[PDB]
């Protein structure tokens, strides 16, 4: 029945917390080398004997652990993605959800009533957990980057600029996939060291450059293609529109702007991740918001772009592409 | 792939809170009289204009609201089960989850590290109805519900089977709530309340003793003591009826039961969820002649034993 599905979604915070805490404990990393009996896994995690077995068995019933003759083991997915120290490790997303986002969403009611963010802005304010979270975000960025490299005919362009490039994961992957491209990452000066470390590791050399700048205070770098990944959604609409104006001014005739986000579907009735992201923007920012491709096409029209289209990218991400 | 499903479970707290807040706001009750435009719904719920439309459309995308021409309406399921003031209302679970359980589960890690705890009528109805249908109550004349609370389950049993005489047993402080339901039922002298502490005195004698979500609240030695006392209270051929959100015997499949065991960790000093096989062992040690486990109502199962 529909009511049963509704109640299951409504009480999903419990199964969520089980996985989140297992990630914070590094449970799957403890099992990386091989299976462990419950008592040994309990001892290594410093858990109390009252509920350790219940906890491990809940993970089994959720399908994220195996158990064979009393020995717990990783599933394929947890061995691949939830073991610390592997390049594919995504558990940092769960560690930060456990440490911060679960309680932030506990303030949804106050966010909805006040329209105000409920995070550190409301309060006026672990390095290894930050690093793990950044690794997971770099992994998600990589999925978008792999899709972006195939979703656009990059042979039509010689130069690309990523606006708000952070450590430069997307730009680096684009350049590695398309050796004819030259790239410029644009971000605040504080981002330079993290970007340049990835630049060094990539071996791209002079094909990649970093430009320090504040995109709300200075012009954008000229390039054939400008990329805005999860940029416009952080700001109220008038600020987003100034960026589209700057993008139009930085591009040549025939150049493109590529905007990607966890877009809501145009009818605002299908895309759960995009709509949940709009509530995340409520909780995290003073004026940020998630939008639809149709919304963005309107803004791009106002900014003078000749044409535009909406295109699926990968996972929860989609993009709007416009031509000057 | 499996990692995508895993991530969806892990981030399930978000869609959960959307539904929990909708229940706490009484949103579905506001739509009970008919569809409302978003501005009208926002105004009636006193939500800020920044994110009200986002919130309403999240409910639409989750499949719990309908929307056309900018007007929001209940789905059949929320119209039937999430409107307050109706006997069918199941939203109490969501209101209590929003007010208490979401934050309590926020302390799951401290519960796991320490072993220490970290801390509505419609919810018992499905099990109450099934209990009256799943047992041949014609074989018995008297029944006692041990830990009867406000008496919902026992009252329904007596209404369904007019030949039965019933005793609700609970702490003295429960009597006012029980009396209210007792008066409303019209059962009269066929139903009685008996005040007592089942860890301090014998249980009421009856042909059948019912333990609905009782044993799981207490440490195993105390649960075993209650089963001993049940055996002492019953006649030859009498039955003990236990029902719980049991974990499966192999402890690898029943997510509701396993989650309930973690809820018992967070809420009680000694409670735990258990399996049917567990309970049958306890029942044998307490002297019961035979026992069986049966599915009762969805995630609820019952264990029955004969003296
Ligand atoms: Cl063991």
């Amino acid at each position: 029945p529909a009511i049963d599905r509704l109640l299951q979604i409504a009480t999903g915070f419990m199964a969520s917390k089980v996985l989140l805490v297992a990630a914070s404990l590094g449970l799957f990393t403890e099992l990386a080398a091989g299976p462990l009996r419950g008592e040994e896994l309990r001892a290594r995690l410093r858990l109390h004997p009252r509920s350790a077995r219940d906890f491990f068995d809940t993970l089994v019933a959720l399908g994220v652990l195996e158990r064979t003759n009393g020995a717990y083991a990783n599933t394929p997915a947890t061995a691949q993605y939830l073991v610390r120290g592997k390049s594919a490790y995504l558990g940092g997303l769960l560690e930060m959800s456990d440490a911060r986002m679960y309680e932030l969403w506990g303030r949804l009611d106050e966010g909805l009533r006040t329209g105000n963010p409920q995070n550190e802005i409301r309060t006026g304010e672990d390095p290894d957990r930050l690093d793990a979270f950044q690794q997971a975000m770099t992994g998600l960025s990589m999925r978008s980057a792999h899709a972006l490299a195939e979703a656009i005919d990059w042979s039509a362009y010689r130069t690309v600029a990523d606006i708000g490039c952070a450590e430069g994961t997307v730009l680096i992957h684009l350049l590695e996939r398309h050796p004819h491209l030259r790239g410029t990452g644009f971000d605040l000066a504080a981002v330079r060291p993290s970007f340049q470390r990835r630049h060094e590791e990539s071996g791209l050399g002079d094909r990649l450059a970093f430009r320090a700048g504040d995109f709300f205070a200075e012009p954008l770098p000229q390039a054939d293609a400008l990329v805005f990944g999860h940029i416009l959604s952080n700001w109220a609409l008038p600020k987003a529109k100034t960026l589209l104006r700057k993008a139009h001014e930085a591009l040549p005739e025939g150049g493109i702007v590529v905007i990607y986000e966890t877009l809501i579907d145009d009818e605002r009735r299908e895309n759960v991740p995009g709509l949940l992201m709009s509530l995340t923007m409520l909780l995290e920012t003073p004026g940020g918001f998630e939008y639809t491709g149709a919304d963005c096409r309107e803004w791009l029209a106002d900014a003078g772009f000749r044409e535009s289209r909406v295109q699926y990218l990968a996972g929860p991400e989609s993009m709007v592409i416009a031509t000057k």
